[PDB]
């Protein structure tokens, strides 16, 4: 459990950066004891990280992969077979959080999905996404593409690993921040911010 954590850093820019910066504006936001919604969760890492923080956290993990909740299961908190352009689990959240898995649907998927998680939002809630951006051009991407590689030859990540997410970005809707903040605001988000980024990869969070 600790290994893929390891290969994660290897692969992801700034992970401790924005990982943390999600979990530290959950902390700033929610209550004590918080119900929080992970979405798209996987292993449950990002579950892990505020639960390390807010060890009294009620969390809910939701995944369209079973594979991936196993593990979960495994690391631990309710999970929970799921698809995102599913309703999301009922009972309101005081955060709802989302690690590299929404750049995954179509942009009226994710507008779609904005306004319900506004609605799962328990009043001064926060949304935070750490999430996967697009350079606003293409000399930007290229750029963004290039500082990735820069990190992935610096911290050696496996061959075969890079190729693999090489391979998965074929199934990425990935947009620029501006656009999908623009989107936060429009599915009626009272305050938006972009808390930390590294090119290509950007914590963000919305409130209501
Ligand atoms: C790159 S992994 C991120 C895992 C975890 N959130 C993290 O930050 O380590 C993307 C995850 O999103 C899930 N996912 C992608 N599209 C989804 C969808 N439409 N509905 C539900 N889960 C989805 C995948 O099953 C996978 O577990
Ligand atoms: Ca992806």
């Amino acid at each position: 459990p600790t290994t893929f954590d390891a290969l994660r850093r290897q692969l992801i820019p700034s992970f401790d950066l924005i990982y943390e910066a999600a979990v530290r504006t959950v902390a700033a936001t929610v209550p004590t004891a918080p119900r929080v919604l992970d979405l798209g969760a996987g292993t449950g890492l990002l579950s892990a990280a505020i639960l390390r923080e807010l060890p009294d956290s009620e969390v809910v993990l939701v995944d369209r992969s079973e594979l991936m909740l196993t593990q979960a299961r495994g690391r631990f908190v309710t999970v929970q077979t799921g698809d995102l352009t599913d309703p999301l689990p009922e009972g309101g959240f005081d955060a709802v959080v989302s690690g590299l898995a929404i750049h995954h649907l179509s942009h009226t998927g994710k507008r779609d999905l904005f306004r319900r998680i506004r609605e799962a939002l328990r009043p001064g809630g926060v949304f935070v996404n750490v999430e996967q951006v697009q350079g606003p051009l293409p000399h930007l991407e290229s750029l963004y593409d290039s500082q990735h590689e820069l990190h992935v030859i610096r911290e050696q990540a496996p061959a075969h690993e890079w190729a693999a997410g090489r391979e998965r970005m074929k199934f990425d809707v990935c947009i620029d921040l501006e656009t999908q903040l623009q989107w936060l605001r429009d599915a009626g988000f009272r305050s938006v911010d972009c808390l930390a980024k590294d090119f290509r990869f950007a914590t963000y969070a919305g409130w209501v």
